[PDB]
């Protein structure tokens, strides 16, 4: 079907994939992190991808407006847009380092397959033998010490980085072009560019499992850790992660919804985007893991000690993979030009999606007369503004502020938890069910209104509560503990996406007269289209 294709490549199959849930299992630990992630996938991740898909074909509308059902809460749509635009802020800067690998990718000998040249430590070798426990591998160094100039913490700043900035500068230059000429891939590209990554890691795979160690990376990947299962962090991360990787939150997906038919078979669409998003994201752990089993048979060090634990696992264990494949780089060109085609679909269709959202916001006595480029353009130049401060040598540490905080975490659970309780407890689970068999002929299974009712909010709302008591501060590479102002800081965040909701719930509550009850009542009576 289209809406297969269009989300695939669209904003659902992307980096959040390839490159998040890599580090997120690792940082959890392989296997304990796959149950939490199945749970909520089946419990909050299929319900509420159904749940935006359907709601956008429903109502026929992106943005703010696909709350028309119910105006009292359209403050979520506000919501989506900040979320989208932290996302917008910080997805574009891992493509700055993926571009960066693709320019260095272009020599006989790949930068990170040598660690003699002259930012590299004095404590590397080439090849391993069998000090202990110190030695750098060269594709950490060439991340760490080049590509990144990792500072001590977030206190010291440092030098800005200028390499980095002309590619993070390509990167949104590139944007601003796609965007405003509005390439959407063309329509045969499109099917390139769905088959073009798994095509990619499928040989990765290969190499990948036929390496020296390779089967106890994939049983660390695969065997659960039991103990593990009592700390929050692994149930934050998975929940999380399935509500990143699948958009939720974000707005997209209505928008998608609104794009397909009014009689479209959006059950069988959200099942299989569900699978597609996590079959690819189990794959990219096949090929990671398997990497970091080879490394970590080859270094002698432990499974959980070889890798960063942060952002950057997809570019220490990927890149590895292509020094082991024979014409390593052609490999290395073919694999970051997949990485960076990936990037910038999903990151078009974000920055579309904020310009269309703010096109929509301003009124119409706002009409510049380049509305279209200037507001992109004026995107485009904040947005980079913004990003100067991950180019710096402390940068990758406000990254982790914009990962773990801004779009992850406590904010992307509060949303989907809204989302849950305006569309289940307000407008009502039962009702929205008769639409559903309205929309698509047949009625779904009850253990969607099941998750929706009683099951996915309070599945979120347990995350939150077991987060908030035993709250732990967040630790980069578990080494660098974050300082107070630093969660200050991706607190504001947080509440910066969070408080969208409830302010606009008062700032309604305040234009309206009379009784609390009735003018509740008032605001949250569903405002209908012409089609129905
Ligand atoms: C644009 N993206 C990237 C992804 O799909 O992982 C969002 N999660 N929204
Ligand atoms: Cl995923
Ligand atoms: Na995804």
């Amino acid at each position: 079907q289209m809406d297969f294709i269009m989300s695939c490549v669209g904003f659902a199959v992307g980096l959040g994939n390839v490159w998040r849930f890599p580090y997120l299992c690792y940082k959890n630990g392989g296997g304990v992190f796959l149950i939490p992630y199945v749970l909520i996938a089946l419990v909050g991740g299929i319900p509420i991808f159904f749940l935006e898909i359907s709601l956008g074909q429903f109502m026929k509308a992106g943005s703010i407006n696909v709350w028309n059902i119910c105006p009292l809460f359209k403050g979520l749509g506000y919501a989506s847009m900040v979320i989208v635009f932290y996302c917008n802020t910080y997805y574009i800067m891992v493509l700055a380092w993926g571009f960066y690998y693709l320019v260095k990718s272009f020599t006989t000998t790949l930068p990170w397959a040598t660690c003699g040249h002259t930012w590299n430590t004095p404590d590397c070798v080439e090849i391993f033998r069998h000090q202990l426990a110190d030695r750098r591998s060269p594709v950490i160094e060439f991340w760490e010490n080049k590509v990144l100039r990792l500072s001590g913490g977030l206190e010291v700043p440092g030098a800005l980085n200028w390499e980095v900035t002309l590619c993070l500068l390509a990167c949104w230059v590139l944007v601003y072009f796609c965007v405003w000429k509005g390439v959407k891939s063309t329509g045969k590209i499109v099917y390139f560019t769905a088959t073009f990554p798994y095509v990619v890691l499928v040989v990765l795979l290969v190499r990948g499992v036929l390496l020296p160690g390779a089967l106890d990376g994939i049983i660390y990947y695969l065997k659960p850790d039991w103990s593990k299962l009592g700390s929050p962090q692994v149930w934050i991360d998975a929940g999380t992660q399935i509500f990143f990787s699948y958009a939720i939150g974000l707005g997209a997906l209505t928008a998608l919804g609104s794009y397909n038919r009014f009689n479209n078979n959006c059950y069988k669409d959200a099942i299989i985007l569900a699978l597609i998003n996590s079959g690819t994201s189990f794959f990219a752990g096949f090929v990671v893991f398997s990497i970091l089993g080879f490394m970590a048979a080859e270094q002698g060090v432990h499974i959980s000690k070889v890798a960063e634990s942060g952002p950057g696992l997809a570019f220490i264990a990927y890149p590895r993979a292509v020094t082991l494949m024979p014409v390593a780089p052609l490999w290395a060109a073919l694999f970051f030009f997949m990485l960076l085609l990936l990037g910038l679909d999903s990151q078009f269709v974000g920055v579309e999606g904020f310009i269309t959202g703010l096109l929509d916001l301003l009124p119409a006595s706002y009409y510049f007369r380049f509305q279209r480029e200037i507001s992109v353009a004026l995107c485009c130049a904040l947005c980079f503004v913004i990003d100067l401060s991950m180019v710096t040598d402390g940068g990758m540490y406000v990254f982790q502020l914009f990962d773990y905080y801004s779009a992850s975490g406590t904010t992307l659970l509060w949303q989907a938890f809204w989302e849950c309780v305006v569309v289940a407890w307000v407008y009502g689970a039962d009702r929205f069910m008769d639409d559903i068999a309205c929309m698509i002929g047949y009625r779904p299974c009850p253990w969607m209104k099941w998750c929706w009712s009683f099951f996915t909010p309070l599945v979120c709302m347990g995350i939150f509560i077991f987060n908030v008591v035993y709250y732990e501060p967040l630790v980069y590479n578990n080494t660098y503990v974050y300082p107070w102002w630093g969660e200050a800081m991706g607190w504001a965040f947080a509440l910066s996406s969070m408080l969208c909701v409830p302010l606009h719930l008062l700032g309604c509550l305040l234009r309206a007269k009379g009784t609390m009850a009735e003018r509740w009542q008032h605001l949250t009576q569903p405002i209908w289209g012409l089609h129905h």
